[PDB]
């Protein structure tokens, strides 16, 4: 009893977390039985495990012997009936065996680990006590208490949950009713940063300013700054951040002054709710959101299996813009449009394949490397099939619409041109040719008003989409020479069974600048795929003409249904003959002052832009310098210019954590990180070193292309230090879970950064200069909080007080040790020390 008791009650003598004890705590006894033979004075070296001498109750002390008796090849176990006098010799005999064996392996590392193992067999100490699970992607979350006496350094006056755009004020906005929900939820993955905390808000701003000045700050090269941002996971953070970022863009860059300034820094949100667009629009169009309705329209009218496909009309009317006749010089609301992204309609399809053909109980997207590579074999083959079971149909049809549509900036996804897996840019998809063709055509032909028509012919239907030519917003505008040699027509059908009757005609009005004119093909579907024409000359054979009225006319000879690996339906695209090799109908943004109170205007100059999402989650890791993405990017900067890419959306560049607790930290895309400022600085990121990054930003600038920084304020992964928090089990809205055991109960999280990383170096480092240069930013009272940001304290080190909570860690409800008698946590704070009766007073 005696020797074992604690050496001294100092914090010094125990391994503790915020002065609390855990099941895995080691400490300094007064003596060590040396080689289980002789009672020698401890030194600051002789640390043992608590569990070696103390148990939270007798039932646990029992298991421990049984378990331990196993390990030490002691051949005796005890069932529930056992006295405690035997439970007490059982552990003393083990204790000798423990020293004897430490002497023998000259170490205790092996113990560290028999201990750690055992701890995990107990309910109070594993994920058993953390049930019931909920539908958080990592199975559950813990909300940290704002007011706990036990964990005062984790207290917060904030932690205001769920203030999405729709719900920013804590009530659902009456203004936006397309989404009838509250438009998002707080807890998405990992450690959830509390973005309602004014100090944290200021820190998000610091980081924004940093990214946007990355060149100057890191390389001293004004030519290497990110030009613009994406706000990630908008519907999972506090929407004040939208005001802050827009306020910034305004103050620092002048985006509200004129279009040229707004388009040099054109920024986007990833905001899934239908409410978010009108919300953004009332906010002043300081950034643009995706057109989610059009995305769904493409997906269901074009990309789904033949039996699940819907009719085509939504391709015209289910959108931010009704494209039946779109003749506005400036659209009501700006947006960007896409059909796939790094996550959307890619990692889903892999999940579909794993869940179907590999591991049926796979959770969320928590995949393994193994499963994935296995998944990819199936997927890649499905890509080449005519009958697809897992992957998109009609990719080229979707791009034809996206790249010819008026009133939205198209975003092309990397993985629709290159293989989603695979070294960067090494392999082309079968659609690369058609997409590149469309991209090139867009620069040269795509300008003017738009008309879309849905026509029931033969046994099915087609839609026709028409751009009138540069300088004709309406069908009746005759324009000038360049109008005449610009414009385009797209014809599409979504049913392989489409047959026209002999008497059918599809009559397309091309616009008044196009009477009696030659047209030639750009893309035509063929039995095996799609044939691309790279020049008039190339398509010399297949010319057709409009008539007196400027109508093209199409017939059964032109239009029928196909099924091949690229087309399930019909695609045809025609362009006028005679465009100068170097014709370009894009249009530069005006310096004329903006006057409608909005920053971004969806006009012809904005339509002239094209966005490129330049990565895939599932890219292979580089084998060598040459294969690093950012290296490869700098080296093909010309292609991007040739495609008319004006905004290059780089992947997040933060060094990835490697915990594997979610997809993002398995394929290391850059959304899972521990250091916000570590852009390939401490070691390379998936995409190269900080220098490769700097070089790729420079390369893209040299072509005049803009580069977007993914701004990811929602969460952080794998913090290095432990902290104790008062936690509660909650669902993703922060509501307490029914039937859980963790309710204002102490928990051990990984919630502290190292205080020695880049964050330590740059955190809050620019606040002072920001307040001098842009006092207006700090004057705003943020919506959710009612108060201004708080730059008066810098964040050099993240700790739990800056977080809402975390995903569940499997440590258990009882990990932090409590005297079950008094039901009170043990503590090592000095004026109030409380230890287990046996270790201090035996
Ligand atoms: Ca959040």
């Amino acid at each position: 009893a005696q020797y074992n008791q604690v050496y001294s009650t100092d914090a010094a003598n125990f391994e503790h977390v915020d002065h609390y004890l855990t099941a895995e705590s080691w400490y300094r006894p007064k003596y060590i039985l040396k080689d289980g033979k002789t009672w020698t004075q401890s030194t600051e070296k002789d640390f043992r495990p608590l569990l070696m001498t103390w148990w939270p109750d007798q039932e646990t002390q029992r298991q421990y012997v049984n378990y331990m008796n196993a390990q030490l090849g002691i051949h005796q176990t005890y069932n529930t009936a056992t006295s405690p006098l035997q439970l007490n010799l059982a552990a003393q005999t083990i204790q000798t065996k423990i020293e004897e064996k430490i002497t023998a392996e000259k170490n205790t590392n092996w113990l560290r680990q028999t201990i750690s193992a055992f701890v995990k067999t107990q309910s109070a100490w594993n994920s058993d006590s953390e049930k019931p699970f909920d539908d958080h992607l990592q199975k559950g979350a813990l909300l940290y208490s704002n007011n706990s006496k036990l964990t005062s350094q984790a207290n917060s006056n904030y932690r205001i949950l769920n203030r999405t755009p729709t719900n920013q004020t804590g009530k659902k906005d009456p203004r936006y009713t397309a989404d009838r929900t509250i438009g998002g939820y707080e807890f998405l993955l990992a450690n959830d940063v509390d973005n309602s905390n004014p100090v944290v808000q200021a820190e998000q701003l610091n980081w924004l300013h940093f990214l946007m000045n990355f060149g100057n700050i890191y390389a001293n090269d004004p030519d290497a700054n990110f030009d613009s941002i994406r706000v990630d996971a908008v519907d999972n953070v506090d929407a004040d951040l939208l005001q802050i970022a827009g306020d910034y863009l305004k103050a620092a860059k002048g985006i509200h002054k004129n279009d040229k300034a707004a388009n040099d820094h054109l920024s986007i949100l990833e905001a899934w709710s239908y409410n978010d667009t009108p919300y953004l629009h009332d906010d002043g169009d300081n950034m643009i959101n995706m057109d989610n309705r059009l995305r769904l329209s493409l997906l269901y009218s074009l990309a789904k299996p033949l039996n699940q496909r819907s009719g085509m009309n939504p391709l015209i009317t289910n959108s931010l813009v009704n494209r039946t006749d779109d003749n506005a010089e400036t659209a009501a609301v700006p947006s960007y449009s896409f059909i796939r992204a790094h996550d959307s309609e890619v990692q889903d399809l892999i999940r579909d394949i794993i869940k179907a053909e590999i591991n049926p109980n796979v959770v969320g997207y928590s995949f393994t490397m193994e499963e994935i590579k296995k998944a990819f074999e199936i997927y890649n083959k499905d890509l080449l099939a005519t009958e697809k079971k897992y992957t998109h149909y009609n990719t080229a049809l979707s791009y034809a619409l996206l790249l010819t549509n008026k009133s939205s900036v198209p975003r092309v996804y990397y993985g629709d041109m290159f293989t989603d897996d695979g070294q960067y840019m090494a392999h082309k998809t079968i659609n690369y040719e058609a997409i590149e063709t469309l991209l090139k055509a867009r620069i040269k032909y795509v300008s003017g008003g738009q008309a879309m028509r849905n026509q029931q012919v033969g046994n099915s239907e087609i839609i026709t989409s028409v751009r009138y030519g540069k300088g004709a917003l309406k069908a009746t505008d005759t324009g000038d020479r360049i109008t005449r040699t610009s414009g385009v027509v797209v014809i599409e059908g979504n049913n392989p069974s489409l047959r026209l009757k002999a008497s059918d005609r599809v009559v397309v009005n091309m616009g008044a600048a196009h009477k009696n004119q030659a047209y030639r093909p750009l893309l035509l579907t063929t039995d095996n795929g799609i044939k691309a024409y790279h020049s008039d000359q190339e398509a010399a054979g297949l010319v057709r003409y409009t008539n007196d009225r400027g109508e093209l006319i199409f017939t059964a000879a032109d239009i029928k249904g196909y099924a091949n690996p690229q087309v399930s339906g019909y695609l045809g695209v025609w362009v006028p003959v005679g465009a100068a090799a170097d014709q370009d109908v894009r249009v530069a943004a005006s310096t004329a002052p903006s006057t409608d109170g909005k920053s971004v205007h969806q006009n012809a100059a904005l339509d002239s832009r094209v966005m490129f999402e330049g990565f895939s989650n599932f890219q292979a890791f580089a084998t060598k310098k040459e294969e690093y993405t950012n290296v490869v990017i700098a080296k093909n900067v010309d292609k991007f210019a040739e495609w008319g890419v004006t905004d290059f959306e780089m992947a997040p560049q933060y060094v990835s954590s490697t915990d594997g607790s979610f997809l993002d930290s398995v394929i290391q895309n850059g959304y899972a990180f521990t250091d916000r400022y570590d852009l390939g600085i401490s070691k390379p990121n998936k995409y190269g070193t900080a220098d490769d990054l700097v070089k790729a930003i420079k390369a893209l600038h040299s072509k005049g292309i803009k580069v977007m920084a993914d701004w990811v304020p929602d969460q952080m992964y794998a913090l290095p230090e432990k902290e104790v928090v008062t936690a509660t089990r909650v669902d993703k809205y922060g509501t307490p879970v029914a039937g859980s055991q963790i309710k204002n109960t102490l928990y051990v999280v990984d919630g502290k950064s190292s205080g020695k990383d880049q964050q330590a170096k740059y955190g809050g480092a620019f606040l002072e200069e920001l307040q001098a240069k842009y006092p207006e930013l700090f004057a705003r009272k943020q919506i959710s909080t009612g108060v201004p940001m708080d730059p008066s304290v810098k964040i050099k080190q993240w700790s739990a007080k800056y977080f809402n909570g975390t995903n569940i860690l499997g440590r258990g409800a009882g990990y932090v040790l409590k005297d079950q008698a008094t039901n009170t946590y043990f503590s090592l704070v000095s004026d109030n020390t409380f230890l287990p009766k046996s270790l201090v007073n035996p």
